[PDB]
């Protein structure tokens, strides 16, 4: 089935089992006082190469204090780091996967002042904590502080870290080291013409930029020797206007083939101060293969790997087999499926937990300085945590799954793992629940694949699956189960507003559910995600959609990477927005409205969505009470109204703690 993606590689001298690598992931998992791994990261990473990845790369680890960018970052600079590491690169190479270690000192996004570093010693004076770069300025973006110019003695000392830090992964027994030299990071800095406004050796022309990373290279490759795996990140594109070209990234990419022998090339996407799309669901997989081509074509020897919404077998599979590139990259399929691999190798990609690219857990917990999650896999982070292994049930129990929604599936999926005996009751015609609405929005289309997951799992699991059955009291006690759970999830909210009952009155689920006939102009009360997914579903199919809330901004339950992504679509699709405003009421032809600054205005629909919120659908729960079983729980938002994320984990630790006694 995938020939080409289970096909072995030479990496430098290392014979790599398949063409699927594990990209770096920083996580916040290592200690967060002095940049130690610890058993949380240890065994995040232990999961991937026990998944089947030929290569697993560690995450980009610091090469001094000024260039820790994330709370939890590993650290490469003390002889007290060195214990870590090495029972780091022993688990993943008893996996037998690659073990590479990634040097990344973050540069302009250093975060130093905000992880309790007051100052530092930097080219042998005292400095305060603020990120370094060539260049003293400022960001676009307001996470990242003002950055202080590097002296010529900081850049030395910078070349000679990360020489150390090579030395570091190498003793330790890492099988190659990987040079970060991207997305805006001390060394990509140094690359780009917007932010290197050098005037000595260190910048100017493309040369001068280049040299701090072909100096860093060489000093890695005398250090280690001729023998050892040297690899490194690279940018093709770094969509940052007033930037490096992507021709110029194939002459740096250039200029390190001749200075070293460069083992494997992972190119890539973007800088974190980019504004254009390149990690969402905007992008498909294959959309960024075109600059793999172009390295190809310009005579690039050593191999290329590249990721970058690279979710699918499929799509990889071809590029690898038409030569495009050597090796799948890939870090978020690696969080949402450690086990991608082994599936794509023992042919089952059915079986494959696709990531549909909500950047939560991932993206989002990281960057606000949060413990790295996933929320189609609750597992991450959780590797280490005995409350979190998946133990068979001795004694096997009748389980009564409720709702075919993310979390009761997930639960009952698990359960069903651990040897019980499953059922599930479901009131609609097919599995999913609110998931199965949410795919018709054109921004999840990735949760299709969610839904093909659990499908799949259902029928392979022997999971008795019961459509069109709404579960009640007396079907429930007929069923007579030894632990009966309610995943009955969450139903529009219906606020206290003048006109509520006027027949012009939709919600999202008829919406989404084909139970309502909409017309030309449909206006939303409410820019929560459920209710913009939903008119973005409206508006694709050319209607004039307007979307009315009465807090200051859309979209406010969004995270920070999503924002953009949805600007671009209410563009691109022709919708009208307003904030601060009051709903006055709802009437036959359309809603009136008071604007913040006291303008009346009527706004006309053909249908009204009343889309504010969600309520707990939890009738079903406070009908039969605790009692109606030995054991009784509500899960997911039938318990209280979150989101996806807290569904499939509120499932896993259901599916878990279901003990047999
Ligand atoms: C359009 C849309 C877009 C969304 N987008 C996002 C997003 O981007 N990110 C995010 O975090 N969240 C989002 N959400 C919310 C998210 O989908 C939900 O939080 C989640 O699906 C709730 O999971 P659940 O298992 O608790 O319940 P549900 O998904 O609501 O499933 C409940 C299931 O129980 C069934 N059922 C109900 N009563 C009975 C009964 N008595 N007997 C049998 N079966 C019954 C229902 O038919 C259903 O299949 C979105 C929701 C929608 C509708
Ligand atoms: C949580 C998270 C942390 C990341 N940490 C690193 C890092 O340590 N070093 C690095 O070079 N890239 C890092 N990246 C970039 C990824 O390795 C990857 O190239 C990117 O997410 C695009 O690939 P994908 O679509 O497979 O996720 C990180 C990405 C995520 C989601
Ligand atoms: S949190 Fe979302 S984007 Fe990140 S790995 Fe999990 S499914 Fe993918």
């Amino acid at each position: 089935m995938y020939e080409n993606l289970c096909k072995p590689i030479k990496i430098g001298n290392h014979l790599v089992k398949n063409r699927m690598k594990y990209a770096a992931t920083v996580d916040n998992f290592c200690d967060t006082k002095n940049g130690n791994v610890i058993d949380r990261e240890i065994e995040y990473l232990r999961e991937r190469a026990k998944g089947g990845f030929g290569i697993v790369v560690s995450q980009g680890g610091y090469t001094h204090i000024l260039g820790k960018g994330y709370v939890g970052q590993m650290g490469l600079v003390e002889e007290s780091h060195l214990p870590g590491l090495k029972k780091l690169a022993d688990a993943i190479n008893a996996e037998g996967a690659m073990s590479i270690g990634q040097i990344m000192h973050t540069g302009r996004y250093g975060h130093a002042h905000e992880y309790g570093i007051h100052e530092a010693i930097a080219g042998g004076k005292t400095v305060g904590p603020e990120p370094v770069g060539p260049t003293a300025m400022s960001s676009p973006i307001k996470r990242y502080s003002p950055c202080r110019e590097m002296t010529p003695e900081e850049i030395e000392e910078q070349i000679q870290a990360h020489i150390v830090a090579a030395r570091m992964f190498k003793q330790t027994g890492w099988k190659g080291v990987e040079v970060c030299a991207i997305v805006g990071y001390l060394i990509a800095d140094f690359l780009s013409r917007w932010t290197n406004k050098r005037t000595d050796k260190w910048g100017g022309s493309l040369e001068n930029r280049a040299r701090f990373l072909i100096e860093i290279l060489k000093g890695i490759r005398k250090e280690v020797g001729d023998d050892y795996p040297l690899v490194m990140r690279l940018n093709s594109t770094d969509l940052i206007e007033g930037g490096n070209t992507d021709e110029e990234y194939i002459e740096i990419a250039k200029m390190c083939e001749a200075a070293v022998r460069i083992d494997l090339f992972s190119i890539t996407v973007g800088w974190h101060e980019s504004p254009g799309a390149a990690i969402t669901a905007e992008k498909r997989p294959g959309d960024w293969l075109h600059l793999a081509d172009n390295w190809k074509k310009a005579g690039i020897k050593a191999p290329i790997c590249m990721a970058y919404r690279m979710n699918q077998p499929d799509v990889a599979e071809k590029a690898v087999a038409e030569g495009r590139i050597d090796i799948w990259e890939m870090c978020r399929p690696g969080i949402a499926d450690p086990y991608l691999p082994k599936k794509v190798c023992e042919g089952r990609p059915e079986d494959i937990v696709t990531c549909t690219a909500c950047n939560q857990g991932c993206f989002y917990y990281v960057f606000i300085d949060a413990i790295m999650g996933c929320m189609v896999n609750p597992r991450v982070g959780n590797e280490w945590d005995p409350a979190y292994a998946i133990n068979p049930a001795a004694k096997k129990k009748k389980v009564l799954v409720v709702g075919a929604g993310p979390s009761g599936m997930e639960c009952a999926r698990l359960a069903a793992v651990r040897g019980h005996d499953v059922t599930i009751m479901e009131k609609s015609d097919s599995i999913g629940g609110e998931v199965k609405l949410g795919v018709k929005s054109p921004l999840l289309y990735d949760w299709a694949e969610t839904i093909r997951y659990y499908k799949a799992q259902i029928d392979k699991l022997g999971i008795k699956l019961k459509l069109n059955t709404e579960a009640t009291a007396d079907s429930i006690k007929a069923e007579a189960p030894d632990v009966l759970v309610i995943a009955t999830g969450g139903k529009p909210s219906r606020p206290k507003i003048e006109g509520i009952d006027n027949k012009i009155v939709t919600n999202v689920f008829d919406i989404l559910e084909g139970k309502v006939k909409l017309g030309d102009k449909v206006v939303f009360i409410g820019g929560n995600e459920i209710s913009i997914q939903t008119a973005e579903y409206v508006a694709e199919q050319g209607k004039e959609v307007t979307v009315l809330e009465k807090g200051k901004h859309i979209c406010f339950d969004v995270n920070i990477f999503n924002i953009l992504q949805h600007r671009r679509l209410m563009a691109k699709l022709n919708m009208k927005s307003m904030t601060n405003v009051t709903i006055n009421e709802i009437n036959d032809d359309g809603v009136e409205i008071s604007t913040a600054g006291g303008k009346d205005v009527t706004i006309e629909a053909d249908n009204v969505v009343v889309a504010e919120g969600m309520d707990a659908d939890d009738a079903l729960a406070k009908a039969v009470g605790t009692k109606i079983a030995p054991e009784v729980y509500s899960i997911g938002d039938c318990a209280g109204v979150r989101k996806l994320y807290e569904a499939i984990h509120d499932g896993y630790k259901m599916g878990v703690k279901i003990r047999g006694s």
